[PDB]
């Protein structure tokens, strides 16, 4: 209403449905480079499924929005910045979308878990304001996404599987350093359709994988100084008990000038992959985690692939 929409903030879309519209409430970013983030609360306490978003984004301003499902969002205020934090507790991403980069539209039949027992009960909504035109002082901005719920169960649920390297420095000015994470995979399969990267400005190449009696097929891989939307795997890979998930982030040491720790808790750098996956429905859970290097052997039979740039 701070942009003068009349949408309110749930709209019923027929018997078993309803759409959320998370909006800014009209804020100025006064600096190029700037991060808002709002929450939005379920109107409703028992589960439901994501099944569709809309994004609503501004013509030039907005360069990248993402989705978080919680139960904590970082403030209660109308909004904030998001370098004060996005959750307090663990903050699930659900979606992201970067202006030129490809979408990645559900597949038919899989939603997100929210809500009920188990799931996320607000969902938090951060938006990326690239540089900005003087004389925009005054100017209010409601961008943001519309999200399709609905409280009929899928048949396939989506979920999120994090890999993130906490164990490896970078010294300063070694031309490649890599980061290297695995964990065995012990639950019903996953079919991992999308990915996303996430490092700082050292990140050259990250990519994921899942092998099995010793083979590799690629998962992912991509420059994390590209845009940070989820990119589509073309043919999604089934993961199952008995496979290895492996990642590498390939970083950089030059031009630094102490060592650079890589998932430290006052960062830095990070390696973050997000492997975004579905189960069937009664089998699955909403998310799972790798935080460790438990087959760092493997590492010297890598593809070749996985060491080769993607530039710029």
């Amino acid at each position: 209403n701070e942009c003068l929409g009349t949408i309110g903030p749930v709209t019923p879309l027929d018997a078993s449905d309803f759409a959320l519209d998370i909006r800014m409430p009209g804020v100025t970013p006064k600096e190029s480079d700037t991060y808002f983030c709002m929450s939005m609360r379920l109107p409703v306490d028992e589960e439901a499924f994501v099944i569709d978003f809309k994004p609503r984004a501004s013509m030039d301003t907005v360069h990248h929005m993402l989705l978080f499902g919680c139960n904590m969002p970082s403030s209660t205020g109308s909004y904030w910045f998001c370098d004060e934090g996005t959750c307090t507790d663990k903050a699930n991403i659900l979606y992201a979308w970067a202006r030129n980069a490809p979408p990645t539209r559900l597949p038919k039949g899989v939603g997100f878990r929210v809500g009920g027992e188990t799931g996320s009960k607000y969902f938090v909504l951060q938006v990326h304001y690239g540089d900005i035109s003087a004389f925009r002082d005054n100017h209010k901005d409601c961008s943001g996404v519309s999200v399709h719920l609905t409280r009929v169960p899928q048949p396939l649920i989506a979920g999120m599987y994090l890999m993130m390297s906490v164990d490896t420095v970078i010294p300063p000015g070694e031309k490649v350093v890599n980061a290297d994470i695995s964990c065995q995979y012990k639950m019903y399969p996953m079919h991992v359709f999308a990915y996303r990267v996430h490092t700082h400005h050292l990140g050259k190449v990250v990519s994921g994988y899942r092998v099995r009696n010793g083979q590799w097929t690629l998962i992912g891989r991509q420059n994390p100084q590209l845009p940070q939307a989820f990119y589509p795997v073309e043919h999604p890979v089934d993961v199952t008990f008995g496979d290895i998930l492996a990642a590498r982030c390939v970083f950089t040491g030059e031009g630094r000038t102490e060592a650079t720790h890589i998932g430290g808790t006052s960062s830095d750098e990070m390696c973050n992959l997000y492997i975004m996956y579905y189960m069937e429905a009664k089998y699955a859970l909403s998310f799972m985690t790798c935080t460790k290097n438990v087959a760092p052997d493997m590492f010297r039979t890598i593809p070749a692939e996985a060491n080769i740039p993607i530039p710029v």
